């Protein structure tokens, strides 16, 4: 439940039932032989795992410091690494005889994927998102709906993520016997943020024997953009135990951390209570929830996974910023000289792996996990 | 050069030179162990491959008949199958000695892969394009430019893929010694036909070995979208020696045969010249203006290898409307979460319709040659 002082399940008494049998259902099917057989056979002929681990041999040259390999989330089905974990859960909840998805986006990417899982199982899915969002987001709302998905935008209080998010527990909290709530990343009360992390594993499994096959040995970084952390432990957690291994959590700078339109929590905010977990949250001086900015949509969320609140600390991760304008400079880079377009939240990732290259002799290596592709943000790139 | 009375190489004097040494370069290079361990290498690190092959449960289910598996070309680096062959000649290039890659593109969806794949390699990469269909497709434009190729409009003529195809041909004339004219489908004159289906034989390839894993057999029937027809052969080719798998291509119906509104070239169109090589094209003497709801289906023509299958029946060709593949379309979404492009939309919805009337231990492959994230603007608007 607890990640040294932060996580918990902050939420309440009518949840602890739903939260029980979540738990005591997991813990019975995580390391079941038939649930594995069936989640590795969607991950691979569904979702076309695995991913290769690219050598960007032309963004390496022209730094001229450090190999920069590319653990190519962007090739998953959706083009994003929440599909790990969409699946991961949807699945879960087939085991445990649900017969429904629901699930809060804020940005609309976490509810494609959701919506993808439960056509791909024959779930019905029901998306909750704030009215403010909907209007930002109208293709994902679309494709969510070609996919048979029921969008439900969120009128009440600020019409916005957190509106949403207690629409969404309200929902669970009556419907829980034959709905499973799906969440998006390494975040909420226990057991998600465990949950979530381990369906994200995959990625660092994957990515270690990939670069021991290639180079002869484990990386000297790893480096993943955060929002609320889900891809970042996925590529991070089967490294945990290796100590030389470096890892990073790039958080987003937006327009400057001076500026106060950003998303880094951790950087920048303080320990606090919200969506059940108590970790950092860009929080006023009120305790509410504060406005969050930054070009890569998947980045607006106002807090940080419990995890990684607990890996700062101990410090066994370091935690920095990319700028909205550092991560726009990636984003061209990377396709102009590796062909790859990368999600605007990668780029984060990209751009920070470059300076630290920079640095670093030729014969180290980082690897930069590329969790999602770019075509999503073809519209604003060239708006901006 | 040709397959039984289709292909050959439809040039002026000043191609011939150009032709020859790409000719001897590829057959040079196409067994050459080292070149074969850097495109191999390419395809699975940066692209990706292989591809899954993917049992389509629920929708085999809904429909009652066969049992309907879909080759995940969609899952390839770019979305579409059109990357395989563009690595392939852009390393070919690069093997050359050449620094510089042109090509035409229509929708953009070529042009992109080229781009990418220019880009991979550092080659520089210059973009025919039509002006009219430059207005047409902004995004795919922004695309090229983004991955570092500078896209030419093309203001003679009509302003179409045909003016972009003569101006890409003019250009090649004068700078072939450093540049690859990259061509995209199954067409264009000799070598370029075999080219592409070659490169592209890596999907049917896989699919066989997949299917054999899943089933234990061959299929019973394969069906692809046949624009200039490169999806289609690459998965197709692998096969054509077994007697006993059923090879079906599917052209864009449009609006309706009747209507005269369409891109099927094989089903509807007359035997002549064009882009190089002898095969159907769609004409009125001129080259005829085509439609499809499909971007990528709006070739005039089709390769002359996909003409000679006909000839000999050893696959057939059919039609499927917009509307058909737009019901495809929303159909595959609902039902296994996974949108394809419009183009393999047309596989898919006559996917459907045999399905229904083969039995429930009989075999379909079809070949989901891209994915739909392209298409979401058209499909709205509709
Ligand atoms: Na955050
Ligand atoms: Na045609």
């Amino acid at each position: 439940m607890w990640f040294g002082e932060f996580g918990g399940q902050y939420v309440p008494e009518t949840l602890i039932e739903p939260l029980k049998e979540l738990e005591k259902a997991y813990k019975r099917f995580k390391d079941d032989e038939e649930f594995n057989r069936q989640l590795n056979y969607y991950l691979k002929t569904w979702a076309g795992r695995p991913t290769p681990l690219y050598y960007a041999k032309r963004l390496t040259e022209k730094i001229g410091g450090a190999k920069i390999y590319l653990k190519r989330e962007d090739l998953v089905h959706g083009g994003a690494h929440k599909t790990n974990n969409a699946i991961g859960q949807a699945l879960l909840a087939k085991f445990m005889g649900k017969t429904r998805l629901i699930a809060e986006t804020g940005a609309g990417q976490h509810g494609v994927a959701t919506a993808m899982a439960g056509a791909l199982l024959g779930m019905k899915v029901d998306i909750y998102m704030g009215a403010e969002d909907v209007e930002r987001q109208k293709m994902n709302v679309f494709r969510m709906k070609l996919l048979g998905a029921n969008v439900i935008p969120v009128n009440s209080g600020s019409r916005t993520l957190k509106d949403a998010i207690n629409e969404a527990l309200r929902d669970w909290v009556a419907t829980f016997e034959y709905t499973h709530y799906l969440i998006g990343s390494v975040v909420g009360p226990h057991p998600y943020p465990t949950i979530v992390r381990d369906f994200q594993s995959v990625i660092g499994r994957e990515a270690k024997a990939q670069i021991l096959e290639a180079e002869g040995q484990l990386p000297d970084v790893i480096v993943a953009c955060v929002g609320g952390g889900s891809n970042a432990m996925g590529i991070f957690y089967p490294f945990v135990n290796d100590k030389k291994v470096k890892l990073v959590g790039v958080e987003a700078g937006g327009k400057g951390l001076e500026s106060g339109k950003h998303s880094a929590s951790l950087n920048a905010g303080q320990v606090g209570v919200f969506h059940g977990m108590l970790s950092y949250f860009l929080q006023d001086e009120e305790g509410q929830i504060k406005p969050t900015h930054s070009i890569a949509p998947g980045l607006d969320y106002p807090g940080v996974g419990p995890e990684h609140a607990y890996l700062k600390k101990i410090q066994r991760a370091e935690y920095v910023t990319v700028t909205d304008e550092e991560a726009l400079k990636a984003f061209h880079e990377l396709s102009r000289t590796e062909g790859i377009i990368p999600a605007l939240e990668s780029a984060h990732a990209v751009a920070y792996a470059m300076k630290l290259a920079k640095e670093m002799s030729r014969d180290e290596i980082i690897i930069v996990n590329l969790s999602g592709r770019g075509d999503k943000d073809l519209d604003i790139v060239l708006k901006v």
